[PDB]
């Protein structure tokens, strides 16, 4: 089963990268608003989603374990 | 030793994946603070908690990387 | 070609690597003087080099997505 899980594995890892990159843009947009228009809210928006990103990039990682982990069987 | 030196580095992925959530529970609940009473302290707080969590994925990336170069040695 | 093709993704890794720690470098540096004197333009200057080393997070997560494609040719 290890080839077949990895080739799954992989496919949750596409579709957690195109996630990650929403969030990503997301957060470039917030970090442009800041620097345009400093302010108390703004800088906590901009920490909100960087916390999200930071978040979203810790299952990303989950995933690669996961890769790794199902890769040691074949091996 | 390829393959067992593999099994060493997802147990140190696993390790430092724990240590990683642990941050991560961290940071959440600065957030959770930093929204519920903003002020200056509360976002430094917030912030050197992102970065620390930045630093512990710079330091999972690593250890991804010695696994893809102990898997080119059998590859 | 798949095994070449993972010879030069690990070369890129370590490549993306070697920017990502000078990224965290930066970003750390910014902290600390966030820290000595916290202001408005000092924590808008950390989140900016904190959004920067996420960003080149996402590009090293996807030069390790290469790497599993890559793989799974010859699994
Ligand atoms: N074989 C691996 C490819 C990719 C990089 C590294 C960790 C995971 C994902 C399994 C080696
Ligand atoms: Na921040």
């Amino acid at each position: 089963d290890a080839q077949d899980k990895l080739k799954y594995l992989v496919k949750q890892l596409e579709r957690a990268l195109r996630e990650l990159k929403k969030s990503l843009d997301e957060l470039e947009r917030s970090l442009e608003e800041l620097e345009k228009n400093p302010s108390e809210d703004a800088l906590v928006e901009n920490n909100r989603l960087n916390v999200e990103n930071n978040k979203i990039i810790v299952e990303v990682l989950r995933i690669i374990l996961e890769l790794a982990k199902a890769s040691a069987k074949l091996a």
